[PDB]
């Protein structure tokens, strides 16, 4: 297994940071990680929890989902996909597979002035029945107190514009004022030129996410009514 990332490096804008470039084996989480892993990947949180991601990047993934949060709480099934597509590019053991970095830039420790490297831009190639799932998952979901979909609030165009692959494509765009850096997304449910594209299993929303959480309600998911 290897990595493309690990750790957080230098401010890419506002409070928003690259990533350290790095292209070892994944490491064992420390301990102080693992509610932060359990929250967000608890696909990933068993034997010695060996990811190519730090605590660091754990904490500012929690942060950076609050606006799909935001607008996605409602239905489970429906964020539970999205989590996983950022859980799979932050953390998972096999990046290398799917992840292949097209930008960098040298980031000055500025105590002991050693360099490393931002990762600046990537490319993620995301299985094609992923997006499709993910999106039909999330596509009936009602902004909270109104009638429009969730999805015009996410998508930087309105609902009815709105299909899979631009809608990960531009929440992949540090032009939209959250994402840190800009992924550049590749639809495919087969290989391309040796890259495996991340192809998890996802859930609709008419199923629950586990044991503990119910389905979408039939106002955001039309197949429960
Ligand atoms: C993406 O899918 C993979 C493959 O199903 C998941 O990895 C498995 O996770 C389960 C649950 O903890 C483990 O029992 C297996 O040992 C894992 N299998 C392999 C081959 O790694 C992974 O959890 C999914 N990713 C996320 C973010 O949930
Ligand atoms: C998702 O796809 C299924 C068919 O697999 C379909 O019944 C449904 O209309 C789609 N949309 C939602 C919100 O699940």
């Amino acid at each position: 297994q290897s990595c493309v990332w690990y750790g957080e490096c230098g401010i890419a804008y506002g409070d928003k940071r690259y990533n350290c470039e790095y292209s070892g084996p994944p490491k064992p989480l420390p301990k102080d990680g693992y509610d932060l892993v359990q929250e967000l990947c608890p696909g990933f949180f068993f034997g010695q929890v060996s990811l190519c991601c730090d605590v660091r990047q754990l904490q500012t993934l929690k942060d950076n989902l609050q606006l799909p949060l935001q607008f996605l709480s409602r239905c489970p099934s429906c964020f539970y996909n999205l989590l996983n597509l950022f859980c799979e590019l932050t953390c998972s053991p096999r990046q290398s597979q799917f992840l292949q970095v097209t930008a960098t830039e040298d980031y000055v420790d500025p105590v002991t002035n050693q360099t490393k490297t931002n990762v600046k831009e990537l490319q993620y190639y995301v299985g094609q029945s992923f997006a499709n799932a993910m999106y039909n998952a999330c596509r009936d979901v009602e902004a909270p107190s109104s009638n429009d979909k969730a999805l015009g609030l996410l998508c930087g165009k309105d609902a009815d514009a709105c299909q899979a692959t631009n809608w990960i494509e531009y929440m992949f765009n540090k032009d939209n004022g959250q994402a840190p850096f800009t992924i550049t997304p590749v639809f495919s449910d087969f290989p391309v030129h040796g890259m495996e594209p991340m192809n998890n299993a996802t859930k609709g929303c008419d199923e629950s996410v586990d044991e503990v959480t119910a389905p979408c309600s039939c106002q955001d998911c039309s197949i429960v009514c």
